[PDB]
């Protein structure tokens, strides 16, 4: 029944820090309604998962930890951890959540968001909401590419203990999939990695895995092929390349594949979604419809591709203003100035241009 | 002979780090003085000591990587790791020095600074220099604390490796006792630790700490202990407190007690330096010689006291800006907004209150 300022689709990341900084501009009259539960993407990580991030609380002189999705907050601060499980990242928003006290419905699966004349409707599997401004916080971790007959995919694993030791095949050269070779081969596993990439990796999955293999881990890398398809026949999984002899593996191939949020109804219904590219104004905003936008680690503007807490969070405020100017109210410059001295202002992507001189 | 504009003294974190940012301000006339090699006091870190605060490249998004000492440079971009060694920041630092061709003039201990007519006078042990503005960037690595008759100071540990299996007594419960308790338990040893604390302890150090126990090391804690006197009699150690039983060792205890910057004759010379306190104006200037600053981990203002390179490195830019100022040219409007971006223009004190709010 309530007319809402703003109803924030997703309680993960994104929608949770979004919420906040929403009250530090003074908006509070933000539902958020998420599927699942706070942070339901971070509790089905594989349960070997850490954040490639690290966390310290340097909150204090000019940069919140990396992880934390307000600028007054730091997992490194509630948990004493460097490296966050996924599991302790849910509780981290949990926490955040109860803590500002946040409007949340949780088991609430929006099925539908269409246009009424004073506000948008947004039918749910529980009951009908209504809102001016919409932020679509939906991820994409429950789209998981699986393009082949076969496969487990990485998002799909519960913990990688539960794999007997033995050979293994690895899909995807990215952060996942040296993780999961890197999970299996701590195990005593041998592992075969297949890659459409050790230059492009973090410090942290750089150095767990070169120390894995200098202690002699089996763990190769081919680095030229192209997956066609995955059968099982003769008792065994077959991988056929583009260009290249199949290869023949005991276990079921694990994808390190990524995902794709242009398969969410909720996204096709309110973004152009050409090629899955989803199109917005420089403004994170749909091209489609008014006071709708697209916040978290889904924002890609080919000037910087957000997958990072870090980066996905400094948009938030920047947003939160531009609807209290569309509201006609003044601008909360000491508010402003507080994001903008702690890098949770990026205004300007022209800026977040990243290279180091040496 | 040469009338130069700066003479930095030390080529540390602070010195090389300054010398960048003064050239960021249009200032290039700066010689760096240093009594060994660039790094000095990194390459005599034990082998084993790391960085407790993460390398991650950043950069891009609005903080430099926090072991970086200038805006546009990351260790973790030119070494791949995220915990840095001693010997691979001496070599960041040269890295760097060498792209952003500094004037350093290694081995070269600076002796005596004193007051002419147009500029300062610099004795050293090789030549006489002459500036207008001096950084005193000498930190304090060569004046560790050793209170007792007997004890091996953190600081002088080549490596821990060194010591045999056995029995060890650590004195001080801080960031340097506790990696020296766990460098000392993962090759077997037990250790007995007395401290004046878990609590304050960073991430990194409080999860390797916790591991090693977590595997049954046998690390324990003394925890309303202070040391009065060590003395060796009867074949070992003997360990006095002022409330408490003496205790006995068999090898000499380690002491992570810390360091003093008022027993620098430099230090000595320029500043009063009045109970280990070095008094500083809020421009981190001396209050005895105009144009005389003090620079790095040194710097404290019961405000804030400066000990990461996160910190002390933001105080950089403000003080080259001053400088321009005196100088009578104009603000470098470009520059100092760089700086204010990317956290490193700490020109207000007030704002550096840490505290999160869950
Ligand atoms: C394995 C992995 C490791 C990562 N490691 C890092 C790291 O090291 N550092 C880093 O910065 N980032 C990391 N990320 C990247 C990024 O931070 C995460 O993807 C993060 O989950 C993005 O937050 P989000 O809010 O955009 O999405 P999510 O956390 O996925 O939130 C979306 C929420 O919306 C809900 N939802 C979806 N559809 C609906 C609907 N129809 N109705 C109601 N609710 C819905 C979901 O249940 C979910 O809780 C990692 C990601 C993955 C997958
Ligand atoms: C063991 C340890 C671990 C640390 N870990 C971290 C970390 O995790 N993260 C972090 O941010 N900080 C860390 N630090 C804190 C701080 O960053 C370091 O102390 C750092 O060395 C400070 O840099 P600096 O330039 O002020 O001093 P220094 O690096 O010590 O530089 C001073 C230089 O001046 C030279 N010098 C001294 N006297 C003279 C003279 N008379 N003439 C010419 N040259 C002279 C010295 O040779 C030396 O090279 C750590 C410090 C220690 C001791």
């Amino acid at each position: 029944m309530q007319h809402h300022k703003v109803a924030i689709i997703g309680a993960g990341a994104a929608g949770i820090g979004m919420a906040i900084t929403l009250k530090d501009f003074g908006i509070t009259d933000v539902i958020i309604l998420e599927k699942g539960t706070v942070g339901h993407s971070f509790k089905h990580w594989p349960k070997s998962t850490r954040t490639i991030t690290p966390s310290f609380t340097s909150n204090g002189f000019g940069m919140p930890d990396m992880n934390a999705i307000s600028m007054d907050t730091s997992p490194a601060f509630t948990f004493n951890e460097e490296h966050i499980s996924g599991e302790t990242y849910a509780e981290y928003l949990q926490v955040v959540a109860n803590h500002y006290e946040l409007n949340i419905f949780e088991n609430t699966v929006v099925t539908n968001i269409s246009a009424d004349d004073a506000y948008y409707t947004i039918a749910t599997t529980t009951e009908t909401y209504h809102a001016d401004y919409i932020f679509v916080a939906t991820g994409d971790y429950n789209f998981p590419k699986k393009p082949f007959k076969y496969g487990i995919h990485y998002s799909e694993i519960e913990d990688f203990d539960n794999f007997n030791k033995g050979q293994y095949v690895v899909i995807g050269g990215n952060e996942s999939g040296f993780d999961a070779a890197y999970q299996l081969a701590k195990n005593g596993s041998d592992i075969a990695l297949y890659t459409s990439p050790s230059v492009r990796l973090s410090p942290y999955t750089r150095q767990r895995l070169g120390n894995v293999i200098k202690q002699g881990a089996r763990i190769e890398m081919n680095v030229h092929y192209t997956v066609k398809d995955i059968d099982f026949n003769n008792g065994q999984y077959h991988i056929s390349f583009d260009s290249g002899q199949s290869v023949h593996t005991p276990h079921e191939p694990i994808l390190a594949t990524g995902f794709d949020a242009t398969k969410n109804p909720i996204v096709q219904q309110l973004f152009v979604t050409t090629n899955q590219d989803i199109k917005l104004t420089t403004h994170d905003e749909s091209t489609r419809y008014p006071n709708i936008f697209m916040i978290g680690a889904t924002v890609e503007n080919d000037n910087a591709k957000l997958c990072y807490i870090y980066k996905f969070r400094a948009r938030f405020a920047v947003l939160a203003h531009l609807l209290t100017q569309r509201e006609g109210l003044p601008a909360k410059q000491e508010v402003i100035e507080n994001y903008q001295k702690n890098q949770m202002y990026l205004d300007d992507y022209s800026c977040c241009e990243v290279s180091c001189t040496c």
